[PDB]
């Protein structure tokens, strides 16, 4: 009684059966460019003895095979971030895949409630959870629709247009809210609730800004491959082929959280001069003694000046260029070659080499430019998120990096420079409204920009924030005009309008699916009921 | 501006789609299930993505569990389930499992605000309960498979194996509002994990527990709706989902409506045309501000001589000018009984040829001030209820003030005569007293006895709840007494004794299952590994 | 369109309430609080509409109890509530409630997926649990008034009273996040029913359960910060919401900077210049495909090559072993300047150890580190006496995670701290990760809490017991269940519950529906037809 017995060979079996299964899937040319670290053998003992299906994935393939396509004919999905069901509903007609976006969710969906700046301080579930809210709605949308549909001729279906509600998604998962862990469940939420495709960033967690805010802190390059390759183990257990996207802060960055990784040394800034001293202890010394405000950050500007701050090869040049060195231009060539952004040489290995090449142990300390909190700090720019790019490109479909401003020469500079060791990798840009984008290009440069990008390989677009701004501009207009002109207002601002554009909604009881549902009424009460929604007296007869 | 189909491939898809739904539905499983509306009418409200919930393999597992059962005459026993931690040790002895209504107004509402068996949660709450309790269930099952499949075959052999997948039964209570709710309720049922639900055919704004009083009725059909609203929400998203029907018609004394001539036996009236309605004289009685108040309707009932109205037939032939009484009540009650589904009228018409009276019967006047119909329902009431939910519910239950075996025997012989092969379900309910009710030597034999009628499904409502109040005001008595020797004493010894796997409580809760995960992640070894070298739990080998 | 106001009254309200808040922190209550920031710095950060949190009324009751429990040298003892029916049988007995974060990862995850203790939960997942029980208090709480003050005077007097507001304390792990999430964490717990939360210098996402291995801590200056941010949304939202302050460096081994002297002591480094860096030498290994148990023991031949050590360990080795005069006496000289209390920096302490011996003793911790980047840490019983003095200012209790019941430890921890701080409050985990019946007597047992009592810990908690009296109760019954039917309940349950006066027996009334037949009668003016406890309901 007090246990289930089982065949232990059959158990054998089916354990065998699917690692062979998931093998077989591996295989397919969705994974053609996906690097792996671990064994089928390892993801099947990790699931579960029922397996499960989650629809995601239909949207995942939708997405991929989208993608492909677009990348082939160099033209791109462009998108841009949706809000709540009326906005994919609205979407589905002209777009074809949609962001959720995790600035939005802090000021408008957090599952506490409570509103935020882009910090990704709002509990873990909260755009898992926006996206179970669009998805949702677009599965509704699409289940009201066919009814509408199939309760037609085929005469009249044909006249009557269709929209593809089911518009794969993309949706935030900022830096994967904490440790691996994290990750693995935050993936797990994404797939279970309607995700074809998450994206995460190199920043530290908790640190974390928006991509246009400043004092951004980066993570190891290996630490953020941990993430993604979580991500994978994730969906590679839960069964999804669960689009990937890694972004890059290190565009702009200006900190790090440590040293570790070889890759990343290049770009951490030190100290040249042996006389400065630890600023970090420095500034707490002058605290404690009740230095504040102005006279403090003083000597800050004083100590950065003496340290003289920099990267390790501009420390080598500077040695070579002011040095009793005979054939200066050639000698620096020998090290730049050697040692530079994208050529991932350890410290040890760049001070070894400025040793050969000049004789010196040339000073460099990056521990004493620490930031009180005891980050390092880092000098990117669009080279560093390269060598970013490149390094997580064998374990990310797209590839993505933060820029301050629309500017094409960057985006080309970063498309080359990522192309250039991984040439079939898909590319994504960030189309910002934190960008003054009236003021970053004229008008006919703006109508090609999208397509311009395309040319370069991004496929996908999107604007991070335009739900939130097309929202906010119609709301703030109507209320003006509103408790100006009265409800001459709405006749004049919205209705009129909605009928002439022909947008669905105005007809608001017909597509919240109120039709729909009366079908569901009276087949359950075997064919008729009294009790009908869109029966003889429904005001909607007045737009028609 | 819009996206371009296939009209012809459309079409095609549909009939595919009917052709599916159709077999479907052919299949064993729908031997005893009627469906009132097509495949084509589902499979018009059904949209262009196909989604599977796992839920209803669990539905699978639950009705061949059931056909096993019902084969051998014997019983799938369970009870009412709080938490991740009874799932987890329950699925060691049973095989399905209760998620209760009463246990969630308590201790799972989703507006956290508790409340006695009212119904009056917000939907989502024993839905999201299921969840709770389903995630916990795939989470340890998950577990338990990579702790095997990294032992060898040798090993693996002697390690006892847990199924913690043990198919969940759920409360809707009434459906939480009309039909369109209760295909949004079932919806939600279904996404989140449950084998199968049930639901009770009491009005939803003033749905009581079983064993609550002042319990008031829907019509027959009304709760037939119901039913073939779970059907229909199962049918369109795709699920074997059991359903359960509940009838409290065994107590209540309360309807909202007369208009099922299925009801019209049980709906009590006042044979004297001299009083008038019930309702009003309490009004105008309370407008003046008048216990005294409970002195007029005392005496108004008794004036009144409330009965059904059957009574009232035999009242009159009985004290009556007629010959041959005996056999002239028989001539009525052979055609007018529970069973019989005679309405009033034609109840009256037969009445008045067979003693040339209009009897006088007002069942208006008798009504509450709210509007419900007086009802004498008893076991009778609710195997006419039973027969009449059967076609549309894959078992039928009936609520009882006692464990009367007589009467499960009445209720379960009632229902089989006119549906044979009707499972049955059975309330445990400890809103009885049990060593009062019965001796123990009875008491051990009871569900099996009960198994031989057919009740193939039997819970303990509230034994979660019991069990745990029981444990926790005994420790924390203990525990406020003599420290810590409580802990050793009273849970952590017994814990080890009795083989209990959560004493290794950061292996039970799936440590080493999360540091495969991490290991896996990073590359084969990680630094920050949970159950390494220096964890606590190496004091329990 | 906006809205005019007047800017003289603007500025008039707030200076009224920055005079508001400096009375607040005057109060007794505040007496050993530190705080960094101004009264000016708060008011500032407050709305034009002030709201009162009943959470708050609570901490105020959970400080005077311990105010007194701390006055008589006795404990406050409590344990890990699961559910609504916990907190209600629990009131009878003790005065305080913990709610556990361990136990919410596997029984409360907001988003319904269990786990073991890594507090990666939805954030909102042990805030929303206190609101679970906080509305269950509350709802009892209500439910015994009507019951009482229906009765007379005569009746009530007979009829015992249970206090269901308890104040409860419960777990914010490492906080979930950085600052900002903290302010938010705080805020939730306030707004859902908070007296006191705890709080780990852990680092987020390497979280461990206390007796788990592979912690990873944070620099004392970060995790201070954490708790002047708690303190920080309790001033801001107007709660004396107890903080207190957990330290897991009794037993961890991993930190994530050097950048805070105070931790310099306790890092351990490499005493072998040849040893080069181990991360990269374990990347180099990776990326050819060595994994698992074979990758293990490239890191094991290295460490012992390496010759791992705390700096000050490796001055006496030096001096020990060396070309040196009265060498017990020139360790003293090092030690009674740098030691685990001392604060005393690396840089600091090199330079002693260059002027006492005239070596730069050849020390490097960057190639000890982890490949995750995490510094290696040696902490024990003194390691957490320095960072419970230094939370001291910032919480109102201080607690060590202990991976046995070691009352020698606990003195330890306690004279350690209470010498630099005489007037703290200290918190101990009764935990249920030890084995207690190995561990010690039952003589012992039964006087343990009282003993650590008369040291200070005047909040003491089993983390786990709800979790572990429910799964032996559910799996013993479910076994009697399965072997002998409804006698198992009968005899098991039920007859135990009359016996011993448990009140849920009578489940109907203790689930408030005399209660709620209260407010139906009430609205519908005087009388109903479809009450819930009338004639037919089968409790009688
Ligand atoms: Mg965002
Ligand atoms: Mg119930
Ligand atoms: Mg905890």
């Amino acid at each position: 009684m007090p246990y289930t017995p089982i065949d232990i060979q059959k158990e054998e079996a089916d354990f065998q059966k699917e690692v062979a299964e998931i093998k077989k899937w591996w295989s397919e040319p969705r994974w053609r460019k996906t690097k792996r670290i671990y064994s089928a053998e390892d993801i099947a003992k990790k699931r579960g003895t029922l397996k499960i299906n989650h629809p995601s994935s239909q949207q995942a393939d939708k997405l991929f095979k989208l993608l492909e396509k677009h990348d082939a004919d160099k033209t791109v999905s462009f998108t841009f971030g949706a809000l709540d069901p009326i906005h994919v509903a609205q979407m589905a007609k002209y777009l074809d895949s949609i962001y959720v976006s995790g600035w939005q969710c802090s000021s408008t969906a957090s599952t506490s409630n409570e509103p935020s700046p882009d910090l990704a301080d709002y509990p873990m579930d909260t755009v898992p959870n926006k996206v179970e809210h669009l998805w949702f709605a677009q599965l509704f949308h699409d289940r009201k629709q066919r009814e509408e549909r199939l309760t037609l001729s085929k005469e009249e279906r044909a006249k009557t247009p269709y929209i593809d509600f089911l518009r794969p998604i993309i949706a935030d998962a900022d830096t994967g809210h904490g440790g691996i862990t994290a990750i693995i469940k935050l993936t797990k939420m994404f797939i279970e609730r309607g995700a074809a495709g998450i994206h995460i960033e190199d920043q530290a967690p908790g640190t974390k800004k928006c991509g246009h805010m400043a004092g951004k802190v980066l993570v190891p390059v290996q630490e953020h491959i941990n993430r993604l390759v979580a991500i994978r183990a994730s969906a590679d257990i839960f069964g999804s082929n669960l689009l990937a996207v890694a972004r890059t802060d290190s565009e702009a960055a200006t900190l790090i959280t440590s040293t570790i990784d070889h890759r990343d040394h290049y770009f951490i800034i030190g100290a040249t001069n042996p006389e400065a001293g630890d600023l970090a202890a420095l500034m707490a010394e002058a605290e404690s003694k009740g230095i504040y405000g102005n006279e403090l950050a003083a000597i800050e500007s004083e100590w950065t000046k003496k340290a003289g701050l920099k990267l390790f090869h501009e420390a080598v040049i500077d040695e070579i260029k002011n040095g009793n060195y005979s054939n200066k231009d050639a000698l620096i060539k020998k090290f730049t070659d050697k040692v530079n952004p994208l050529s991932h040489t350890s410290h040890k290995e760049a001070k070894k080499l400025a040793k050969e090449l000049t004789g010196k142990d040339i000073y460099f300390n990056w521990d004493v430019a620490r930031a009180r909190e005891g980050y390092y700090r880092y000098q990117g720019g669009t080279q560093c998120a390269v060598m970013r790019g490149r390094a997580f490109a064998p374990y990310a479909d797209l590839i993505w990096m933060e820029s301050a401003l629309p500017d094409y020469a960057q985006a080309k500079e970063f498309a080359d420079g990522v192309k250039a060791a991984v040439p079939d990798q898909w590319l994504a840009y960030n189309l910002s409204p934190s960008f003054n984008w009236n003021k970053a290009m004229p008008a006919d440069e703006q109508e090609t920009y999208i397509k311009r990008l395309g040319k370069l390989g991004y496929v996908w677009q999107f604007i991070t924030l335009a739900g939130l701004h097309t929202t906010a501009l119609a709301v703030d207009d109507f209320s003006n005009q509103y408790s100006q002109i009265g409800m001459k207002a709405y006749g004049q601002t919205v209705q009129q309008p909605e009928i002439e554009k022909g947008v669905e909604v105005v007809k608001h009881q017909k597509w919240s699916g109120a039709t729909y549902i009366d079908g569901l009424l009276k087949m359950v009460s075997g064919g008729v009921t009294s009790t009908a929604a869109m029966g003889q007296g429904v005001t909607e007869d007045q737009f028609k």
